[PDB]
């Protein structure tokens, strides 16, 4: 039988305010090697990033962004013509490849058919200040300022320590010169780019130094987060994605942090479940849609401005799956996403569970819309426990509930929200209708096991 539980929406428990343009990907660098990959052409792939968001931010960087080197002369290879680039997964240094002029032009055009903005990465690691000044003053002039948000110079520059990209010495102190190098280059065929940082992918003891250094030179903070901890953890289940991470909350008050001491905001820029890629049988999985969801609103509810989730190719843990030869299709993930986009932004009320210590993994929140409408996202990651939610504190005549639902938690496909499948070039539209049960300062809610919910109220 279901746990009982109680959950009280309070109007007047002001939270954060969710900006339209919160969603987001992360893509590899690399795929700018393929010019009919962000392309206008690629109406497939731009349909599913409107279902995402008619706001949004697309950011391209990754391990790959060290590897892409920019030239005003160059032409892609034949084989650069077909390349679906994945998530780097980290083994070996990646492939090296050119970026042109054709598909920064046809970057341009995509982000005009998807109304998205744009994080692009600057090639730190391994390219010149000169090169990037270049590359740089090529995208300003192309994407546009309204477009084009922040250049981001060099991605995870915490692990060039590691992998090859910098010794075994290289530090916070080694970075900022590198990083000013770099910025004064820019700014000189650039004067007004726009920059953000560190781009970090965990070392919060960064975070601080940075901010204090350049915060009157960029315009937001920028960290990554996986779920996944140390490789010396034992391997990620979809038992422990389900549970609070306290390295993710440690994160998130650094970032709160640096935004009392220098007022800059900060994004999210790359995220996924586990690293290498995914791992199959968890990233691939209906719980990555309950852990992304999942995500987005804890965040969001932490004040952060927006989020990114990496992806591409057919990586684990992507997003969208898939190529403009052989089309696109949705992944588990994007479900959990697309629960967010259908509620849409406004601002984030309190939403106290009680009652729960038996089904202590769901997770509710309550937010105003833009449009004055109350809505209700929840997060039932109980793997073994259906809950019946006693929702007080909402005062409507009627109640609507889309369900997100796959018959197992570690299903690959089988996903749906709100009775239907997202279709092809992110067609999606509700194909069940269902009320909630009550009426006005008391409806009652099931869900099953390992499911959310999204309520709509009149
Ligand atoms: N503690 N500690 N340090 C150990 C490092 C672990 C933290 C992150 C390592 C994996 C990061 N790695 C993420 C991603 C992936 O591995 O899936 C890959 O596709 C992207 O290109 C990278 O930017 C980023
Ligand atoms: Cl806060």
């Amino acid at each position: 039988s279901p746990v009982r539980v109680g959950l009280s929406v309070d109007a007047s428990a002001l939270g954060h305010t969710i900006p339209p343009d919160y969603t987001g990907l992360s893509y590899e660098q690399a795929q700018m090697a393929n010019p009919n990959y962000f392309s206008g052409a690629n109406t497939q792939l731009a349909g599913f990033l409107r279902t995402l968001g008619r706001q949004g931010v697309l950011r391209i960087g990754g391990n790959t962004s060290e590897y892409t080197f920019w030239n005003r002369h160059a032409k892609p290879t034949a084989a650069d013509e077909h390349l679906a680039a994945g998530p780097d997964k980290g083994h070996h240094a990646a492939a090296r490849e050119v970026i042109t002029p054709e598909a920064v032009n046809n970057l341009s055009e995509f982000l005009d058919k998807t109304g998205w903005k744009l994080i692009y990465g600057l090639n730190l690691g391994k390219g010149t200040p000169e090169n990037a000044a270049d590359e740089a003053a090529y995208v300003m002039e192309t994407i546009g300022a309204d477009r084009l948000l922040a250049f981001q110079l060099g991605n995870e520059p915490d692990l060039f320590y590691r992998n090859g990209i910098r010794p075994a010495s290289y530090d916070f102190a080694a970075y900022a010169g590198d990083w000013q190098r770099f910025f004064t280059a820019i700014r000189k065929r650039v004067p007004n780019a726009p920059f953000a940082g560190p781009d970090t992918a965990y070392n919060t003891k960064w975070l601080v130094p940075f901010a204090d250094k350049f915060k009157h030179d960029v315009k937001f903070i920028s960290s990554h987060y996986y779920a996944e901890g140390p490789p010396t953890d034992p391997s990620m289940t979809i038992e422990r994605l389900m549970k609070p991470n306290p390295r993710l909350l440690g994160e998130t008050a650094g970032l709160k942090q640096v935004e009392a001491d220098t007022g800059l905001p900060f994004r999210l820029t790359q995220t996924n479940s586990c690293y290498q890629g995914g791992k199959q049988g968890v990233s691939d999985t209906f719980a990555a849609a309950l852990w992304a969801g999942d995500l987005m609103y804890q965040q969001a509810a932490a004040g952060s401005t927006g989020i990114n989730f990496h992806g591409g190719g057919y990586g684990w843990y992507t997003p969208v799956a898939g190529t403009p030869e052989d089309g696109f299709i949705a992944r588990p993930e994007y479900y959990g996403m697309l629960l967010f986009a259908q509620a849409g932004a406004g601002q984030l009320l309190g939403a106290k569970l009680t009652d729960n210590s038996a089904a202590p993994l769901l997770t509710a929140y309550a937010l105003r819309g833009t449009d004055g409408r109350t809505r209700i996202a929840l997060f039932n990651k109980n793997l073994d426990a259906d809950v019946e939610v006693a929702i007080s504190g909402v005062a409507s005549p009627s109640g609507t509930v889309l369900r997100l639902e796959a018959p197992r938690a570690d299903d690959t496909t089988d996903v749906t929200f709100g009775g239907a499948p997202v279709g092809a070039s992110g067609s999606w539209s509700p194909l069940v209708q269902e009320y909630v049960p009550g009426h006005s300062g008391q409806f009652v809610l099931h869900m099953r096991k390992a499911s959310g919910a999204l309520l709509e109220f009149a």
